[PDB]
């Protein structure tokens, strides 16, 4: 008892030369929706399935279609969305049966209702998803007026936001980008292999090799067990939440990104910006802070630069434009260190007060049964509160050790050599 549409999709892949007689993997209904359950014992690196470039849905595909003309300037994703939306309506679309399997929605925060989003109140994930929905919105209303509307012929039916977001979703939760020379590919078959924290090797279990999408199973899977792969070792839980409809219990995935910038209202803007760029940092810089990881290199120096101030402004002079970062890296002055510490700490406290539940309430909730979306909200907001508190702790410590640091002035007088020789003896020798 599988499914009708699934029944067809499985057939359509046989009638294309994709699923041969030797494919140790059938489709089945798993907890995570639809997945690929081994049809028999599989081993590490055992190729599971292969698809012909004939069936990709990448920018090259949209460029080789009727709309490739009008989308010539559009960024890659915008182009695929319109292509996806359009192909979706075409009764004669190549992916008629593949589109027949695509869930109309995932648990990504982009599809959450307003109530559902209140559960993420104060969370960065919220700020991020809001910010992303809007941008994707304006960029799609811009496509509606620049490409969609001006070409009513190519785009028959009307296109609503629910259509864009549907595509922006299918794209961001299924596209294999870790591929080489193809950084956005939609492969119908390998599109069913789900994620598992069990896979830890990563680095494309799939490979470009008619053409083919040879996807080799990273783990030894016994008969009847689902085949998995690692979606992304580096993404944070906030990212997994938005990109796919899930997060991991692993606290090491919890991250909170701080955004620093050298304000233009800063009286030394030009010089500071100069130093930042001379060392790889822009006017605005984002530092990702993960749970239990050491602060990102550069966060401190950049913070010290941002809080420089008139007193230590001499470090911006040409004299130091070669060691200034080394000094920022080491430390500038107690006044400067103390300042940045309060700024970071106040921001954490301020941020933490933005949430509507305590970490205790989130953890108690995790102890019961939560629907997919609430579970995601609770999990994410707990992690953020954890990182936020970790950061606050790291800097609360710095505030105490505010005198253990040997700042610029001290470092300068470290080489004074007061106790040398009685030089005056030689002075009189010439
Ligand atoms: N480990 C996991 N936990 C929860 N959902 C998962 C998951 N791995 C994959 N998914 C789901 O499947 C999507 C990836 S594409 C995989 C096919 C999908 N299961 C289907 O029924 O068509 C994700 O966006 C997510 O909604």
């Amino acid at each position: 008892s599988l499914s009708p549409a699934v029944q067809t999709f499985w057939k359509w892949l046989q009638e294309e030369g994709v699923i041969t007689a030797k494919t140790p993997v059938k489709a089945s209904v798993v907890t995570e929706g639809l997945g690929l359950v081994a049809l028999k014992d599989i081993s590490r690196n055992d190729v599971i399935l292969q698809v012909p470039k004939r069936l990709w849905i990448n920018p090259d595909a949209v460029a080789a279609s009727e709309i490739g003309r009008v989308c010539s300037e559009l960024k890659p994703w915008l182009s695929v969305i319109l292509f996806l939306i359009r192909e979706r309506s075409r009764e004669d679309s190549v992916w008629k049966h593949y589109f027949g399997i695509l869930p109309q929605e995932t648990d990504s925060t982009i599809y959450w209702s307003e109530e559902e989003l209140q559960e993420l109140q104060g969370s960065q994930l919220l700020k991020t998803t809001v910010s992303v929905k809007e941008y994707v919105k304006n960029e799609c209303l811009k496509l509606e007026q620049e490409i969609i509307l001006p070409n009513k012929r190519l785009f028959p039916d009307p296109v609503t936001l629910d259509d864009f977001f549907w595509a922006f979703g299918i794209l961001r939760s299924r596209a294999f980008s870790r591929l080489r020379n193809e950084n956005l590919v939609v492969v119908p078959m390998a599109d069913l292999i789900n994620h598992s924290a069990g896979v830890t090797t990563e680095d494309h279990a799939y490979e470009v090799k008619d053409y083919l999408f040879s996807l080799k199973s990273p783990l030894s899977v016994k008969a009847g067990e689902q085949v998995y792969i690692q979606y992304d070792l580096n993404k944070s839980n906030a990212e997994l939440a938005l990109d796919y409809g899930f997060i991991e219990p692993n606290e090491n995935r919890h991250a909170y990104t701080l955004t620093l910038e050298i304000s233009e209202s800063d009286p030394f803007f030009d010089d500071k910006l100069d130093v930042a760029e001379s060392n790889g940092f822009a006017q605005t810089a984002y530092f990702d802070i993960f749970y239990n990881r050491t602060l990102p290199p550069g966060l401190l120096p950049y913070l010290r630069l941002v809080a420089l101030g008139g007193t230590d402004a001499f470090l911006l002079e040409s004299l130091f434009r070669d060691t200034i970062w080394g000094h920022l890296e080491l430390s500038v002055s107690r006044d400067n260190e103390e300042l940045l510490c309060k700024a970071v700490r106040e921001a954490c406290k301020s941020a933490l007060a933005g949430y509507h539940t305590t970490i205790e309430q989130d953890r108690e909730l995790k102890e019961g049964n939560l629907d997919s979306r609430l579970a995601i909200a609770v999990g994410i907001r707990e992690g953020e509160k954890m990182v936020l508190q970790q950061i606050d702790g790291i800097f609360e410590q710095k505030e105490l050790e505010l005198d253990q640091l040997e700042y610029y002035q001290e470092r300068r007088l470290k080489d004074l050599g007061l106790c040398g020789e009685n030089g005056d003896i030689l002075e009189n020798l010439y």
